[PDB]
């Protein structure tokens, strides 16, 4: 069985990454309004010696244009680029995509609103 503590102090690792005000303070924030549960992100994984910063992943998703833009563009391949993944490349893009939406949906439209739960579904029809 997954502890759930382990995924717990995997999240201390992320704040230790460095301190700066900027990565310091998107985390308090981000992990605060997802908070709603008590419990960190859906999972935390190491990479060798890396930690995989979930702050990554949000500034890729911009640099793209939107997650809408993402989905509907299905650039995914260029987040999973950035993420190597082994060599099974399992559920990769799947198992970013609910990740994200699971608790990040929320904060990204909270912080741009780029669009709405409506026009998404417009975007995730088109790829069904």
């Amino acid at each position: 069985g997954w502890s759930f503590e382990e995924q717990f102090k995997q999240v201390r690792q992320l704040y230790e990454i460095n301190d700066d005000p900027k990565r310091k303070e998107f985390l308090d924030d981000l992990f605060s309004f997802m908070q709603k549960r008590g419990t960190p992100i859906n999972r935390l994984p190491i990479m060798a010696k890396s930690v995989l910063d979930l702050y990554e992943l949000y500034n890729l998703v911009i640099a793209r244009g939107g997650l809408v833009d993402v989905i509907n563009k299905k650039l995914w391949q260029e987040i999973i680029k950035g993420l190597h993944l082994p060599s099974s490349i399992t559920s990769a893009a799947f198992t970013l995509r609910t990740q994200y939406m699971k608790y990040l949906y929320p904060y990204e439209c909270e912080k741009k609103n780029l669009s709405t739960p409506a026009e998404l579904q417009a975007a995730i029809d088109g790829n069904r």
